[PDB]
């Protein structure tokens, strides 16, 4: 009975422990969210100095029990079926002609704030690479994320491809693979096979001179 919880406005806190190539950092996000029109808005602030790859590299992992199930796709919203104990989000992303990042995270309430605490580790990348060399536009396209259920793990897969623009014109890959799983053993619900509509806006608040991200998204679901 989770989704109860995200009929209004719900603040988000999101902590990333993170290292790609031994270069360490940790980010700390807050904003709200809005299930009922699958609205997202985040501030994000880097604790120490400046980041060794452009945000973008990953929007990804900085909540997607904030999407618009249409009334008739209620039946499939299994993020909020694990609300309030919450779920592991594991992925691992292959960002192709360059090395990948790995990532846990715990989702889940806390009183009244859903807080996203996500450790990652990055490996490979090449020290030129599109990446590590800051060649990325910082601009982010709408992107399709595929759910297909897993009664094996109790929960769902996850499948989607990111199109980073590159400075020169080409577009960098991001091959996503997703697993979810509850940390309750209360009821979940298990989804059919469909997709989320992600759309994503970037910018910069100009008081602020600390490397941050000013992210607004709507995301609502969709393919039943």
């Amino acid at each position: 009975k989770g989704e109860e919880l995200f009929t209004g406005v719900v603040p988000i806190l999101v902590e990333l422990d993170g290292d790609v190539n031994g270069h360490k950092f940790s980010v700390s996000g807050e904003g709200e969210g809005d299930a009922t029109y699958g609205k997202l808005t985040l501030k994000f602030i880097l604790t120490t100095g400046k980041l060794p790859v452009p945000w973008p590299t990953l929007v990804t992992t900085l909540v997607q029990c904030f999407s618009r199930y249409p009334d008739h796709m209620k039946q499939h919203d299994f993020f909020k079926s694990a609300m309030p104990e919450g779920y592991v989000q594991e992925r691992t992303i292959f960002f192709k002609d360059d090395g990948n990042y790995k990532t846990r995270a715990e989702v889940k309430f806390e009183g009244d704030t859903l807080v996203n605490r996500i450790e990652l580790k990055g490996i490979d990348f090449k020290e030129d690479g599109n990446i590590l060399g800051h060649k990325l536009e910082y601009n982010y396209n709408c992107h399709n994320v595929y759910i297909m259920a897993d009664k094996q793990k109790n929960g769902i897969k996850v499948n989607f491809k990111i199109r980073h623009n590159i400075e020169d014109g080409s577009v960098q890959l991001a091959d996503h693979y997703q697993q979810n799983t509850p940390i309750g053993d209360g009821p979940v619900l298990l989804p059919d096979n469909h997709y989320l509509s992600t759309q994503s806006a970037l910018s910069k608040d100009p008081n602020e001179k600390r490397d941050h991200m000013v992210l607004l998204e709507f995301v609502t679901a969709a393919g039943i």
